[PDB]
């Protein structure tokens, strides 16, 4: 599990459950190729997106469908989605956690990169 | 104006207006002595808390009354307040902006510290 | 000035100066068309990106070039940029401030949306 | 485990390891009584602070010694510590996670409250 996504809800103080997450890899021609996707669990986590063999160095985009999340809760949001764009580097540690903390007009995101 | 406080609401995407703020300074006996207080304006800003003369070196606590803010809007929040505790003016006078971004179960705070 | 961008540095406690910002607007064919660009000033603010006339309804992407910022300061950061994607002016003209707070492996962004 | 503390480092993109954390309970006379304390683990977590029987309703303060953390890494910080002050309410869900994301001149904190 080299890539994990964790999503929290700052309005309810809870994991953000059943949020759609799409990961893309940047192709040679600067387009975004679908790579992996899923929905966050009851604990706000999405595991099993990729494998060590598939997750090569490159630029990746993690798109979190925040707009749909907020609308399903009956709350009016600002963003279309949250985007996290980063380079995977084999020099760095091997496990990437992308965390995001959501509010209707704001979000925070951090990377936890460990061995 | 060497100490300013700015507060935003992350639910509304607006300034957080009418937020009460209490500033304390640690006394010689290591208790928290009341130093200044005020409330944020329509722009979410609180100016005029103190003066260059009065804002001496010390350890200061800026308490932002987030629970009262949210309750006044009919919301039950998690935190009692947001506390920002820092040493000021240890290398000479500086200007401090304490910014805070509020959600019902979360907040962020940052400091912008300028000149010398 | 209907679109403004403000960027802070959470490591230094200062405005993030000379941050490049590129704004795109989604075209009829659903590609991202370049709309405006600029860089933050000494105050960490970017004004004058667009005009009320030009800033029509649409889906906009504000790309803040955080990697170039950090690399220019001799730091290797995590993200390529911070992207802020939103629908604008769907209920008539509004003024948008996009704020971002930067750390080498993290950022926060919020929107302040005002009048009608 | 009704109370857990998790601390992350936004400069290095890592858990915040060996951070001192002190929890206090507000007494009848408005003073802060020591309640529990510890140091975060290699995963930036502090488990086992209290038990269900001990963690009664009331106002609690979680003090995270951010200044010492940053100084041990050779980095100059702004805050003396980070403080998180909240009421424990038996009406709400039963497990509290206090999370904090640290930078030298900023921090974020959120509560994840679940059953
Ligand atoms: N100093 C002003 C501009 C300015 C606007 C805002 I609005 C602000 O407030 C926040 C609050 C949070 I919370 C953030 O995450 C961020 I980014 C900015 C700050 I500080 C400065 C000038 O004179 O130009
Ligand atoms: O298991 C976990 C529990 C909580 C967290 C919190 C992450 C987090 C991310 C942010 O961008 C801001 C913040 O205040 C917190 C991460 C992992």
């Amino acid at each position: 599990c080299p890539l994990m996504v964790k999503v929290l809800d700052a309005v309810r103080g809870s994991p953000a459950i059943n949020v759609a997450v799409h990961v893309f890899r940047k192709a040679a021609d600067d387009t975004w190729e679908p790579f992996a996707s899923g929905k966050t669990s009851e604990s706000g986590e999405l595991h099993g997106l990729t494998t060590e063999e598939e997750f090569v160095e490159g630029i990746y985009k993690v798109e979190i469908d925040t707009k749909s999340y907020w609308k399903a809760l009956g709350s009016s949001p600002f963003h279309e989605h949250a985007e996290v764009v980063f380079t995977a580097n084999d020099s760095g540690p091997r496990r990437y956690t992308i965390a995001a903390l959501l509010s209707p007009y704001s979000y925070s995101t951090t990377a936890v990169v460990t061995n």
